[PDB]
């Protein structure tokens, strides 16, 4: 389609612009792994970032799908979302997608590292930059669909960047994917909402579903969500009107917060703009 490959011919880095380093992995997706990478400006200069490949995805279709969906993060622009910095196309291999790097990786590991030990303030902290990178992605009307504190990156400043969406989405750890679900495809089902897990239809609705478990996960330090409840439950689970219960550590109003995100009723759990304007009341009195 030749309006995706004029979308994409806005982000192009030509491959003599590029150094990847295919022995220092990242991290390893369903799609292609992530490996370190050196990007030269047009100033010459070496810019450190992170290069996901695509190259198991081989089927044209398939490829073309991808890009489609994905493309769309070039418009995007935010100080808690992660942004692309362009795309390798060669003539063997699938489109390599540069993204900035990461210093501190994925939020969950971040916060599970004992020697880190993040306080209550820090870990509110962290979760009022998610909600702001949703907001944003909200605005946008995109949906995110896979929200979760293992998704999320910290660049070298400890800015919260909710990555994992769009050229960079991937299964980027796998034990959390289930099979057991409507659709028969590896999902994220204890992150996702009711309906969800019911019609399989995603909206930011149920994104805000996510980000409430996120927040559990943030208050547990990177505790699993369920961990006595079988993928094959996790639906009735819901029905019953059962919730993750409330963290040691997370004070009663955060706690309010979340259950308001897991509301069975979509819209009447609170929009992102909501949840930043509570989370930093919350945040303040630390
Ligand atoms: C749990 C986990 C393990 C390994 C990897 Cl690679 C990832 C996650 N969770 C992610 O979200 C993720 N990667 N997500 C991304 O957007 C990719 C594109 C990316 C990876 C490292 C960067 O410095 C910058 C971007």
């Amino acid at each position: 389609n030749p309006e995706l490959v004029q979308a994409v011919q806005h982000v192009v880095i030509g491959p003599s612009s590029l150094i990847v380093h295919f022995n220092e992995v990242i991290g390893r997706g369903h799609f292609g792994c992530v490996y370190h990478g050196t990007l030269l400006d047009n100033d010459g200069k070496k810019i450190h970032c992170a290069v996901k490949s695509l190259n198991r995805i081989t089927d044209i279709g398939e490829v073309s799908q991808f890009l489609t969906e994905g493309i769309i993060m070039k418009d995007f622009s935010h100080p808690n979302v992660l942004s692309l910095l362009g795309i390798c196309l060669r003539s063997e291999g699938s489109p390599l997608v540069v993204l900035p790097y990461m210093k501190h990786g994925d939020l969950r590991n971040f916060i599970r590292n004992e020697t880190h030990n993040p306080t209550v303030k820090d870990l509110i902290g962290f979760g009022l930059q998610v909600a702001k990178g949703m907001k944003y992605l909200a605005s946008k009307k995109f949906v995110h669909r896979d929200l979760a504190a293992r998704n999320c990156m910290l660049d070298e400043k400890f800015t919260v960047k909710v990555a994992d969406f769009g050229l960079a989405r991937d299964m980027y750890d796998k034990e959390y994917y289930s099979v057991h679900n409507k659709t028969g495809a590896k999902l994220p089902v204890k992150w996702m909402a009711l309906e969800s897990l019911q019609t399989q239809k995603f909206t930011t609705k149920s994104d805000v579903w996510s980000f409430g478990v996120l927040l559990w996960e943030l208050m547990t330090r990177g505790a699993p969500p369920y961990p006595d409840v079988n993928t094959f439950d996790i639906t009735v689970y819901l029905l019953q009107g059962r919730r993750l219960l409330q963290p040691e550590y997370c004070p009663d109003p955060l706690y309010e917060v979340m259950l308001k995100c897991w509301h069975p009723k979509a819209e009447m759990r609170p929009s992102f703009s909501e949840l930043v304007s509570r989370i930093s009341a919350i945040f303040s009195t630390f």
